[PDB]
């Protein structure tokens, strides 16, 4: 009977912002970075998967917050689930249920929580026993910032140098987490993005910048540990400020130079400096888009959510707290 | 009788554009730069001045284009009027009549030519009989752009150290110029730019990144110094390339961030990508601005239009070539 056979899991796993960017691999099938990245888990955001492995399906199927995918974006789920398969050892296919809390039309990206979640959900449906390493090394290959979503708070991708090596490690941050949140504007821009994995590999390959980038990474990611361990909000957010605009700077070298910033970007970062001139410290960072995310202390939220709202409609604006605790199996 | 003490004189100076950028003052009131800059002298772009000294007059009057100027642009002149009769010695007002072949709607900079044709027609005016030195310092301090069109061709600010020691002078490149020219790509944005003083000065006196900028710029002088000697187009080219880009990437790190940059500006630096993968070396730099200038043979000026044309509209497109010869005085 069916019943005796599947082996099934359902998990929750949550987004994650990078605070220390990863921008660059190493390596492009593994998925190694050229630098380690530290990140911030988000209490709002997250994907909730089911995995079902069934002995007689002959192709993996996938489901989308209740819609049946198609296409490219299966072709990859059903890439990552054979690479699932022969490391469990099991060559079932699978039938996957995967619900996005995460506004990914607002360009809110989704490959975090996506891949965290179905290898937590691939872990306990074939009991594949994995420690939290193993599973970070497991979301890894399927989605490099995923690789950090097996934890809360403050983690960081450990580059490494082999798919043994290369995984996320919590960040001992002594719950300095709960005083902080992130505000996200969302921002609408008329052209299609420039899509990440393209985006970084042509900026990492090609830019005349890329070596600025390396060269400051190192100083950035002590500086951020330093400021973390201390609990120094100033200090980490003026950091990963200048970090993420250098991750940006790189892309103005390559061949040919691209951006993912747009005008509104500019004045959501005008906004935030007019915030901290007034004495309500917070700082910006912006990813593989032009959504501007601004880190600020919980005791200062709302007064920067009202600066915004001067600027700004009320629903191009997100907020979060950083969740303390990591992935969590549905039982 | 008017005509006996009136004191008058009329020039022509074209418009250059930086090669290697002016972008940083070392003394704002002075116009000296953070850095030498490198420019050619274009041909189809231009102003006019006369000037008329006059005794009965009690202020200074501007026309430009035929249309009286009131409000800050005649305040702005007056003032450097005010400089010019302190250099030459004399304390009549004048009337001030200029003609701009520059598209200046279309965002192409006029204060290039005009303050160079303004320090010419007055030292005509006045017998001020200066040297081409000390005519680049009197432009120089109108406008620093304008120190380098007192030449044709190559032209090099050098930044000297006070208003004695910075001016242009001429670059030796055995004709080189004669090969060149240089297309401009006209965009409209639907922002009101960062005005280029208040922009370069954010930036110099903030910027994260500007220490970048510093760090290569003698090596870009050196390097576009050698090409032009060598008559070496691509490799000149190239570095006049990511020196512009390296000017932009500075304004990234200022306190809040700008750019001059739109999406339009992007894909014109797409296509002349496209063109050197084609087999036509072409070259892009930009301004304080979202207009996109290339540098190209003239063996491949009609070329790099053609496929501009395939992606911009014929009335964006002008093109310029490099005059030879410096300021003109008129009769």
């Amino acid at each position: 009977h069916m019943l005796e056979m599947i082996k099934s899991g359902k998990a929750r796993a949550h987004t994650n912002i990078a605070l220390i960017k990863y921008w660059g691999k190493k390596d492009e099938a593994l998925i190694i970075p050229m630098n380690n990245s530290i990140s911030v888990t988000l209490e709002k955001f997250y994907t909730e998967t089911k995995v079902t492995f069934n002995d007689q399906l002959t192709q993996d199927q996938f489901w989308l917050n209740g819609e049946k995918v198609s296409g490219k974006e299966l072709e990859k789920i059903s890439k990552y689930m054979d690479i699932v398969r022969n490391r469990a050892g099991i060559d079932w296919y699978a039938e996957i249920e995967s619900d996005n809390f995460v506004p990914t039309a607002a360009g809110l990206a989704s490959s975090a929580s996506a891949y965290a979640a179905l290898a937590a959900a691939c872990n306990q449906a074939l009991d594949m026993q994995l420690s939290d390493k193993d599973l970070s090394r497991l979301a890894r290959i399927g989605s490099g910032s995923a690789s950090r979503s097996i934890y809360g708070g403050f983690a960081e991708w450990e580059k490494g140098y082999s798919d043994e090596t290369s995984y996320a490690v919590p960040l001992e941050s002594n719950h300095f987490e709960d005083d902080l949140a992130m505000i996200f504007v969302v921002i609408n821009q008329h052209s299609k993005k420039v899509p990440s994995r393209y985006g970084m590999s042509l900026t990492r390959n090609t830019s005349r910048f890329y070596q600025y980038w390396l060269d400051h990474i190192d100083e950035d990611l002590a500086e951020a540990k330093a400021a973390i361990q201390d609990k120094d909000f100033k200090r980490l957010g003026e950091v990963i400020e200048e970090n993420g605009l250098r991750m940006h700077a790189t892309n103005l070298g390559s061949t040919p130079p691209f951006t993912y910033l747009v005008q509104e970007s500019y004045d959501v970062m005008a906004l935030v400096h007019e915030c901290r001139e007034a004495g309500y410290p917070c700082y910006f960072t912006m990813d593989a888009g032009p959504n501007v995310k601004i880190l600020v202390e919980k005791k200062n939220k709302q007064q920067i959510i009202d600066k915004l709202l001067t600027q700004f409609d009320n629903n191009q604006i997100i907020d979060s707290d950083i969740i303390a605790t990591g992935i969590e199996i549905i039982e």
